[PDB]
């Protein structure tokens, strides 16, 4: 199942480290990681019932980064689908707004990409 695959820790090509728990319901839940200063909650989504056509599983979650030691007014959030089997991914396309002035709003959004493995990198 999509519940028994994606619930885990996975790891980004820079080393960041996604612990997440996916519940039956569609419920993501867990930490992100880069050590206690590096740790920030999760939370998120995914398509509990994915089509078995050999598609991947829709997901998204959010991280604020905001935690006890850091913030940095802003918050990120990574869109994309988790891909199982014996090389399962994560693949991803992330969006990390900040708070801006109005007049500083035309910057205040950044995008990038993000791929997890359940290896190491």
């Amino acid at each position: 199942t999509a519940e028994a695959g994606i619930t885990g820790t996975w790891y980004n090509q820079l080393g960041s480290t996604l612990i997440v728990t996916a519940g039956a319901d569609g419920a993501l839940t867990g930490t992100y990681e880069s050590n206690a200063e590096s740790s920030y909650v999760l939370t998120g989504r995914y398509d509990s019932a994915p089509a078995t056509d050999g598609s991947g599983t829709a997901l998204g979650w959010t991280v604020a980064w905001k935690n006890n030691y850091r913030n940095a007014h802003s918050a990120s959030t990574w869109s994309g689908q988790y891909v199982g089997g014996a090389e399962a991914r994560i693949n991803t396309q992330v969006l990390t707004t900040s708070g801006t002035t109005e007049a500083n709003a035309w910057k205040s959004t950044l995008v990038g990409h993000d791929t997890f493995t359940k290896v190491k990198p």
